[PDB]
Order: C-alpha cells, then structure tokens, then sequence
C-alpha cells in the first residue's frame, strides 16, 4: 500500500526535485521529527537473534552512514529497524570533501558517495546520545541496541589514537562499536587492514575497551570492504580470531565498478552502493564465514532490499543485515518490506526463525 505509493510517486518525485545530498539531508530531518507512520508490522518472534551480547527484535537495521551525527536514531527505531548504527564519527568535527560528493545511478538502483567522513565530532555527538542514554538502555532491554561507527580525522597523524579516542567517548553509550577501517574517501583508511597495522590497531581498540566499566563495555566490530584480495581476507580472518574481535560487518561500499552499469555518472569518484555491491558483499560474507569458522558474527551488508537479499546473507552467514541505499529508493516502506518477505521465505524454506538460517549455506 504505502510501499507503492512511495515507490513510484512520492520517492521518485523528491529525488526528481532534490539533489541527493539536500535529500539526504530532509530524510534525516523528517525521521528525527518522527515525520513518518509509525511502522504497522509487528515483529514476529521468528525474527529475533540473539548475538553480540543482546537481543534483536529484529535483524534488519540501518547502516553507518544515513545518521552520522545521531540525531534521527528514535526516528529509525520508528520506521521498524531492529537495530541503529550512527556514525561514522570522528574525533574532533570535520566538514569532508567539497561538493558535489553525492550521485545518484537510479538505472542501477546505486549511489556513488565520496562524502569524507563529514562529521559533527565526538564532542558533539556524545552529548546527543546522553540526552537519551537512559531511553536508549530501556529500548536495547527491549530488544533495539544502538552501534556507534568510529572514524578517524583526515589530518590524523596517528590513526590508532583517534579510534582509542573513540572508544573511550562513545563506547560507554553504544551497545556496539565499529572500527571502519574500510571507507574509500579517506586517503591510506584502507591500508589500516592490513595485517600488522590491523593487529597493532585492533589491541588498542580492545585495550581500550576493556578498560571501560562493565556495563558500558560495547562489543566491538571491525568494518571490512568488499575490494579485498584473498590474502587481505585471510589475515583479516586470523587477526580477529587471535585478539578475541566481537564481529565483523561486511561489507562497506565499493571502488570497483562492475561491467554493466547504466548510470551516466557511474564514473564518480567514490564508494558505491547498492543493488551492483550486493552479491560481491554476499560472497565476501561467505568468505568471512568460512574463514572464521563461523564462530565470529557477521552483519551483512550492501544492496539488500527485498527479503530474499536480506536471507541470502543470512543464510552466506550473516546473524544481521543492514541497509541504506534502498531507504534512498523505496522510502522507509522498504524496512517493513524487507521484513515481512523475510519472516515468508524462512517459513517456505522450512528455518523454524532467522537463528535456523544463519551460515545454512555452508551446511
Ligand atoms: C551516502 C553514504 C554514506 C555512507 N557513510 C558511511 C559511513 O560514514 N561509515 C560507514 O561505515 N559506512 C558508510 N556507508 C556505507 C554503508 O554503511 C553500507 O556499508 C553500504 O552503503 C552498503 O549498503 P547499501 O548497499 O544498503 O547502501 C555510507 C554509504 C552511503 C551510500
Ligand atoms: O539520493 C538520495 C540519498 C543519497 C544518499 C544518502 C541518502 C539519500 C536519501 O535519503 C534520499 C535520496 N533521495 N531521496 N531520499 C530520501 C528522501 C526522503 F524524504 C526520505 C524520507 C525519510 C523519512 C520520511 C519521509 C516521508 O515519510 C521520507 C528518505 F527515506 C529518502
Ligand atoms: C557479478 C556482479 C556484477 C555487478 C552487480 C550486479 C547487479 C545485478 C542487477 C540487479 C539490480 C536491479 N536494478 C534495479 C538495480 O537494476
Ligand atoms: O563518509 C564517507 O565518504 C563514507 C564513509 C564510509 O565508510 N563509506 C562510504 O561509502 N562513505
């Protein structure tokens, strides 16, 4: 009902007004307003995951990138995600790259992003989340946890301490951090995944961590791209399961560009997102599976918008799934879509709930 009618009108006409980023930009305001109907699916049982050290009413959350600076995070939660990511935040504020950074490949149903980590800072966004840490310890209890991405400076000299700045800030608020050493729009941002720098970078993050007090001691997450070699995934692999790393999300946007793509500004400079990323994301995630023994949750990420995208990463190895780019094309009918065609495809394909599917590729 609401899904076709944002689909083919309402979405399609503010994208056909609005440059992205302004759109972008409105999103965010009228989610934070709450300026959407509170979402009508109920979640079923059979949608909760246990993982991470909390429950999920439901695996379908919002990826880093939608609200950076965590100012529309009960708004999400409106709009029916299971789970919350804001980020990513760097350590002192920063404007990103000039504009235009944002593009839109509707023949595609992609985004091209070079945005720099804009961000309002940890300063800032740490007295955000205060205002409702409380309300926010009520919805995890309730099954709704909140992650917090963590980004570094462009001017940073020592990448290392503007992680461990983050964990110390913002770690004590969020159910979960993620350390992204995978954006394409920071120069040498990448390079952090290689192997000696990853484990010199993930013992600081987890050093850290465990100083906090117990109860605001986040899980932690490492961020991975989809453009990595065989040897970048296997060390990966290894580094995590060596230092005790709480998970892993896979995958951030990518800087290849498959054949095929129609979009005239499919030649942006940037990361790109959306339905072109998503089974190079889905393979990397049953890579990471394997790799890992599936001992090490996955949330699964890049080009999901239906509830057959959002089971095969389940089912690659995934226990959680995120999405952006279809919130930019379907509107926040899509949650509710991704949702209730997930709940359908589980009860036709025999899993007794979204727990029974996790990794059942490789079985
Ligand atoms: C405009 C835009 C901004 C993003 N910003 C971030 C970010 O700040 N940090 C991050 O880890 N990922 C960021 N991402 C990546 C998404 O979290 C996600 O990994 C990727 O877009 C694939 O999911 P999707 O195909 O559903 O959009 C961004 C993506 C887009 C499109
Ligand atoms: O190109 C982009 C884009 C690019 C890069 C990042 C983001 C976006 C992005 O968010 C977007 C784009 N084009 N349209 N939107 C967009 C616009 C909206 F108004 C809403 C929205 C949210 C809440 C309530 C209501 C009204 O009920 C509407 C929305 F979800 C998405
Ligand atoms: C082998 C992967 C090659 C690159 C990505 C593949 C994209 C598959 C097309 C499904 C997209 C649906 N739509 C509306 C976006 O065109
Ligand atoms: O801020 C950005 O440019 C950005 C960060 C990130 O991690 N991923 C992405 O696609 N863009």
């Amino acid at each position: 009902g609401d899904e076709r009618f944002y689909a083919e009108h309402l979405m399609p006409t503010l994208q056909g007004l609005l440059d992205p980023e302004s759109a972008h930009r409105l999103a965010v305001r009228f989610t934070s307003l709450g300026l959407l109907p509170r979402a009508r699916f109920q979640d079923s049982d059979m949608l909760e995951v246990r993982v991470l050290g909390h429950k999920f009413r439901n695996p379908v959350g919002i990826a880093a990138g939608f609200d950076k600076h965590g100012e529309a995070v009960d708004g999400l939660y409106k709009m029916g995600f299971g789970f919350v990511e804001i980020g990513s935040v760097t350590p002192k504020p920063q404007e990103g790259n000039p504009r235009p950074r944002v593009f839109r490949l509707p023949e595609d149903q992609a985004v091209i992003n070079r945005y720099g980590f804009n961000s309002h800072g940890l300063s800032v966004v740490e007295h955000r989340l205060r205002a409702r840490q409380q309300k926010q310890a009520k919805l995890t209890e309730d099954g709704l946890p909140l992650g917090v991405n963590l980004g570094k400076n462009k001017t940073s000299v020592d990448a290392a301490e503007d992680y461990a700045e983050g964990v110390r800030v913002l770690g004590p608020l969020a159910d979960y951090l993620v350390v992204n050493v995978s954006s394409p729009n920071t120069a040498g941002l990448r390079s952090l995944q290689g192997k000696a720098e990853l484990r010199r970078l993930l013992t600081k993050v987890l050093q850290e961590r465990d100083g906090l007090r117990r109860v605001h001691r986040p899980a932690v997450l490492v961020k991975i791209a989809p453009d990595l070699t065989s040897q970048d995934k296997e060390d990966i692999a290894s580094v995590v399961k060596e230092l005790g790393i709480d998970g892993l999300i896979v995958t951030n946007t990518t800087v290849s560009r498959p054949a095929g793509l129609q979009g005239a500004l499919r030649s942006e400079t940037g990361g790109l997102s959306g339905k072109p990323l998503r089974d190079l994301s889905t393979q990397t995630i049953r890579e990471m599976y394997a790799l890992t023994q599936g001992r090490v949750p996955i949330i699964g990420v890049g080009g999901v918008s239906s509830g057959q995208d959002a089971l095969e990463k389940i089912r690659a190895g995934a226990s959680l799934v995120q999405l952006y780019t279809a919130l930019t094309f379907w509107g926040p009918p899509v949650v509710g879509k991704v949702k209730r065609e997930l709940e359908a495809l589980l009860k036709e394909q025999g899993f007794g709930g979204v727990t029974d599917a996790i990794g059942a590729d490789h079985r």
